């Protein structure tokens, strides 16, 4: 009745340690990694303090191979001042991450010509990764030809941005993108149930059209992820609300459903979870690893997921089919039905391993 | 000095066994792949007997098992007969070989609705190939669309083919292909030295025109692969020279020179002989398995190479730059600097590795 999958990857979490251990620790991140199919993630550098620099990656790598309980890999960040400062550690990070929107004060960059500085300086063989919103990602596309090198696009949410890309990779540009659930499964539609303050995302949510564009044009999206962006309900109801929704726990119970609709097929999941977050980000298979679902179990999303301290989900109520039953982690059982079963701790870091270093020219 | 990259795929490849075996078995062929810098190779169906039912299957199987030095999956072919009698073993097989031009009496076929019926009977799940030239192209993807899955395209060769390929992929509709080694580094101009017997190739050498276009439109390319097709010396100078080249021990060499020289990055090298070939055949990893190359050696690719029962390369004269020094399979050192070192037999049929086997729905 199950079916076997590989070991899934998502390439965009925010695991919030340190400096936000009340929203999620790498503990309780992996946990809800875990429970959603999901045994390697790649975690964002906007923590507090961020990873900005080589001291605070050697603290994040630490409190990581302390609390995960999944492998993974962390992203070095993209600031106003370490352009050209990240040569030695970068081998070691899953990528770099320019954040070319509205964001903290650390990784708020001032200038385009600070983001050429950093496609000019971080190392030619190694992912960037960026968050770029409507015209930016025309912008950055723009950076990355002047620099002759390849960009990855995070969460695409809008037919304008789908659209764009298609018509990059049309022209052989070396563009790949992600997209999230949150944008293929939920809409301005959705707005008067979430509320101003739990609906607040980053990009935000798309019309109906923006989502039936991704749909449309599935081809052009390389991957999925969730952009689990864990925030408490107090900080989503709150006068300021921080944007993001958690999302590890649901993504792939959303995805199954699909699948199970016809509207993409296993193959068409797989590439965008397990084989192309691996080629872009040369990420290492798993030894003895995979994921055992049901996908004829069919459920309502409750007001919470069990594992994600963020203890709220903006797809509550939606009915879902397919569920995670077991999952293997490099030989030990590390999921049954409701209960993870391997420690902090378990998880490693994957750039450490032979396997896991970026190829590149001596 | 070394440069370590992963296992490499080669995802076509003729080994000749059973019946063929003065041109080239199991055990020579995989010699050849290994000091290629290849651990995994997948072997096209039309020896003697073809690979097209279950009793030619099995009988192949074991002489692979028995026989193969590197790890290896097997295509079934189609034929005129055997559309709806695959099911069953289908899921052991790399996947499906439709032969839609010119070809061996028992994979002919006859009619493009022999096509459709392969495309409607054979697992929808599993791969399907077609050697598919010039309008074929056009032709097979008509039958892939009216049914409504995915098709793989070998060894494209001209420019009318990757510019109908590149405009599919702008269509989103769901095609890939490989190009052999032969098309990006010999064209007519090589004519004159090779002969007509040596130079009879299918698809056949291009001209300046093509070969160009194919490097224009690499973004087009999914995979690199030799499209090894062994025949010896007086075979291909006799009066009915039958096509192909042999390729295992000179793709990577060539291709490690075009990286040395800009014409494309080692990561191009890599998605096109690793990653891709993975994703789209859904071909395991192979365990503490790696292939060390040395991009600094420049050297003339001889008359022959030394493993390859062929024993004559159309590449004999160009100058290369790069070499594979040491090929690690699984744990065992299977080559280094011009000496195997597995036996016949080391190799596995990893469609029978749990990792192996392509996902599907119950
Ligand atoms: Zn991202
Ligand atoms: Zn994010
Ligand atoms: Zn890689
Ligand atoms: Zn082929
Ligand atoms: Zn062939
Ligand atoms: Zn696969």
């Amino acid at each position: 009745k199950l079916v076997r999958l590989p070991g899934l990857i998502d390439v965009h979490v925010h695991l919030r340690e340190p400096g936000g251990t009340h929203k999620e620790d790498f503990a309780s991140g992996t946990a809800a990694a875990l429970a959603g199919g999901i045994t390697m993630v790649c975690a964002m550098p906007n923590t507090r303090p961020p990873i900005i620099d080589g001291p605070a990656l050697a603290l994040a790598q630490k409190l990581a191979e302390a609390g995960a309980r999944c492998d993974f890999a962390l992203f070095l960040g993209a600031s106003s001042e370490n352009a050209g400062t990240l040569g030695t550690v970068a081998g070691s990070a899953a990528g770099l991450k320019l954040y070319l929107n509205e964001t903290l004060s650390e990784l708020r960059l001032d200038s385009v010509v600070q983001w050429m500085e950093h496609f000019e300086t971080w190392p030619s063989h190694l992912p960037i990764v960026a968050h770029a919103e409507q015209q930016t990602v025309a912008a950055v596309l723009m950076v990355a030809q002047l620099t002759q090198r390849s960009v990855h696009i995070c969460h695409v949410a809008r037919k304008e941005e789908i659209l764009l890309i298609k018509a990059a990779k049309a022209r052989g540009l070396p563009v790949t993108c992600e997209v999230a659930p949150h944008h293929l499964f939920l809409s301005h539609d959705d707005l008067e149930r979430l509320g101003p303050g739990k609906g607040e995302v980053r990009p935000e949510l798309g019309s109906r059209q923006d989502v039936e564009a991704l749909w449309e044009n599935m081809a052009v999206i390389d991957c999925f992820a969730s952009d689990h962006a864990p925030h408490t309900l107090e900080e989503k109801c709150g006068s300021r609300p921080p944007p993001g929704f958690p999302g590890l726990e649901t993504m792939l119970p959303l995805l199954l459903t699909a699948v199970s609709e016809g509207r993409l097929s296993l193959d068409d999941l797989l590439q965008r979870l397990h084989h192309n977050p691996r080629r872009i980000f040369h990420l290492p298979p798993q030894e003895d690893t995979y994921v055992e679902v049901d996908l004829e179990h069919e459920w309502t999303i409750p007001s919470h997921m069990p594992f994600s301290k963020a203890h709220w989900t903006p797809f509550e109520g939606q009915k879902v089919k397919g569920t995670v039953r077991r999952v293997v982690l490099r030989g030990e059982v590390a999921y049954i039905d409701g209960q993870v079963l391997v420690p902090p701790g378990y998880g490693q870091d994957v750039r450490k391993w032979p396997q896991g270093a970026v190829p590149q020219l001596p």
